[PDB]
């Protein structure tokens, strides 16, 4: 009925993490560690590190999900919009109803779940690169917060899995994102009117 969005490091560590970008009137992309809130631009890079203290099993798994974050709607589906999921920006895979996009990955799998109907993007854990300390994956918002007969000015929720080759949960974050024409004005409105309050 409803994914949990407990947070849970689990066995491994894991736990997100993201780039100090600022916010200024140009940026694409930006967080706020004050808000737990990510606020992008439509079909802009995303980058999200993905952290662990040891390294998974081979065959592990991580999934993004997006939910609702008001209770009253959490029930209901995170889809694109009337408008875009008839726009035909199709990068060929992802379906064209999917929120939440897996840029320059291949091995990306796109989920219509058979129960609750909700998508998901996954990707699987590779060997650790060497010399680096966390991996990034690179997500896309393909409608904005206030899309029309969409997200309609709801806030939702990224729920990122950690999750192993049956599906198991093995680790579990969360943030909040805003899909937005302006992510630093907005970022830094936000976090005035969190200070203020
Ligand atoms: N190496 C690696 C580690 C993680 C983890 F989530 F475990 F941090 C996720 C991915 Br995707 C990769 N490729
Ligand atoms: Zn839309």
């Amino acid at each position: 009925s409803v994914p949990s969005q407990k947070t849970y490091q689990g066995s491994y560590g894991f736990r997100l993490g993201f780039l100090h970008s600022g916010t200024a009137k140009s940026v694409t992309c930006t967080y706020s560690p004050a808000l737990n809130k990510l606020f992008c631009q439509l079909a802009k890079t995303c980058p999200v590190q993905l952290w662990v203290d040891s390294t998974p099993p081979p065959g592990t798994r991580v999934r993004a999900m997006a939910i609702y974050k008001q209770s009253q709607h959490m029930t209901e589906v995170v889809r694109r919009c009337p408008h875009h999921e008839r726009c035909s920006d199709s990068d060929g895979l992802a379906p064209p109803q999917h929120l939440i996009r897996v840029e320059g990955n291949l091995r990306a799998e796109y989920l219509d779940d058979r129960n609750t109907f909700r998508h998901s993007v996954v990707v699987p854990c590779e060997p650790p690169e060497v010399g680096s300390d966390c991996t990034t994956i690179h997500y896309n918002y393909m409608c904005y917060s206030s899309c029309m007969g969409g997200m309609n000015r709801r806030p939702i929720l990224t729920i990122i899995t950690l999750e192993d080759s049956s599906g198991n949960l093995l680790g579990r974050d969360s943030f909040e994102v805003r899909v937005c024409a302006c992510p630093g004005r907005d970022r830094r409105t936000e976090e005035e009117n969190l200070r203020k309050k």
